[PDB]
């Protein structure tokens, strides 16, 4: 008994080369298990037999189409402000396009804005697409041949969707705690009682709101295999949530001190190449993590790690965090010149990273052990440096000690780094 977000009478155009194009209307239904349209009885008004349904998890992408350059009166804008249907919108997937003409702008409106809250959980959704129709076997924006063809234009939102990022919590089911962190508890739910996803609980008084609501128009749009995804959030109520990816393993630091997974050495550069991918991405669009640690790192069910909770660390309000000398502030992965001067940039990330591929092959132990914050701070300014671990090799240590040079400018890039791991990886193994 799934329920029926939305019920509507539209304009479907048949799917073709040299075939014949036919409009005809059939009833539309949408639910989270796929979109589904039906002969409709008018006589009687009844809805009639099935004529065909596409997946949801199959779509891609769900935007309007530029209307066409001389249309037949039946789909024209009328001179004088379920006859007309003007106004078409597209339903990308697999098997080609699907258009879809409107009667109204505002019903067009809202079946772009649901079926997004209903794909928005996809994993491939797509950053392009075709503004135009797919006519006489060829696209009308780029004139491709096929139908699966690259989207020419670029999607103003990941999945299309014309905020656009507010998920409603009505739909959402608290089923399992997953700890707590910096803004408050995290539970693990599901969106209609099918898509996973973790439920951030942002406690009222410990993020800046308005500038993290800003930028999560941004970071929805970020999207890679190794980087936790941002769904959207829940901004009307009292705390907000954060819905985004699950992560099924949980914590990489914990998940790296249990000693009964026995990892092998391939298990842990595998670790850090999963990491350094996801940073060489973010470094492509310059963005930053600002507290790249093994703490700050998921792992799933099959064992991939994940990078999480990257630019967060601008909004936290709690001070012991953010000062260089507090009690919370990680002394122990920040670069000389962060702890002396607070210079951040992308060779900042880089010594964290060095950092964490220290804590992958140590196995969460806790780097600079004997030394304190304070002390750890004054050390190494002046030289100290992170031995190297038993489980790594020689030219594997090689690439962490790279991360920890004075100068910054002397450090490698996320794009090198990972060429240092690949090559690695084709020689010791
Ligand atoms: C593995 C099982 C084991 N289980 C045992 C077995 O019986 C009990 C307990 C549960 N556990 C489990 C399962 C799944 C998960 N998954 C997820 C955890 C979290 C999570 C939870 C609590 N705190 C945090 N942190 C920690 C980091 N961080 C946070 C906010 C900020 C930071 C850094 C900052 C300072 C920049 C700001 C922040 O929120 C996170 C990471 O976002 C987030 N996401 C998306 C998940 O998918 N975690 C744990
Ligand atoms: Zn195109």
């Amino acid at each position: 008994m799934a329920a029926v977000i939305l019920e509507s009478i539209f304009l479907k155009r048949s799917q073709q080369k040299t075939s014949p194009l036919n409009f005809k209307k059939r009833l539309f239904l949408l639910t989270v298990h796929k979109l589904s349209y039906y002969e409709y009885d008018f006589e009687r008004g009844r809805r009639g037999s099935k004529k065909g349904s596409i997946d949801v998890e199959k779509i891609t992408c769900v935007e309007t189409v530029i209307p066409e350059k001389n249309p037949p009166p039946e789909r024209q804008i009328p001179r004088r402000g379920a006859e007309r249907f003007p106004y078409p919108f597209q339903v990308v997937y697999d098997e080609g396009p699907l258009y879809v003409f409107s009667p109204t702008e505002e019903l067009r409106k809202r079946w772009i804005h649901q079926l997004k809250n209903v794909i928005r959980y996809n994993s491939d959704l797509v950053q392009k697409y075709h503004p135009c129709f797919w006519i006489d076997g060829q696209y009308l924006c780029c004139s491709q041949t096929a139908k699966n063809a690259m989207g020419c234009q670029i999607l103003e939102n990941r999945g299309g969707g014309s905020g656009g990022g507010e998920i409603d919590p009505k739909d959402l089911t608290f089923l399992k705690e997953l700890g707590t962190g910096q803004f408050g508890v995290v539970k693990y739910g599901k969106w209609r009682g099918q898509y996973d996803v973790a439920i951030r609980m942002i406690r009222e008084g410990s993020m800046s709101e308005d500038e993290f609501i800003e930028e999560a128009k941004v970071m929805m749009n970020l999207s890679h295999e190794k980087l936790v995804q941002l769904y959207g959030v829940c901004t009307k109520q009292r705390p907000i949530f954060i819905i985004t990816e699950y992560m099924a393993n949980g914590c990489l630091l914990n998940y790296l001190r249990e000693m009964r997974h026995r990892f092998q050495t391939q298990q842990l550069l595998e670790m850090c190449k999963d990491v350094c991918e996801a940073m060489e991405y973010l470094e492509s669009k310059q963005f930053l993590h600002r507290d790249l640690a093994a703490r700050n790192c998921l792992v799933n069910d099959q064992g991939v790690v994940k990078v999480s909770d990257f630019g967060m660390t601008r909004y936290v309000l709690d001070d012991e965090y953010t000062s260089s000398t507090g009690s919370k502030f990680p002394v122990k992965w920040a670069s000389p010149e962060v702890l002396m001067y607070s210079k951040f940039s992308s060779k900042s990330d880089i010594w964290a990273f060095g950092v964490l591929m220290w804590e992958i092959y140590s196995l969460g132990k806790m780097p600079y052990e004997r030394f304190t914050n304070s002390e750890t701070a004054e050390h190494i300014a002046q030289g100290l440096r992170l031995p190297r671990p038993h489980l790594a090799s020689e030219r594997v240590y090689t690439i962490m000690y790279s991360c920890w040079h004075e100068k910054a400018d002397e450090r490698p890039s996320f794009k090198i780094l990972l060429s240092n791991i690949l090559d690695v990886m084709d020689e010791e193994s």
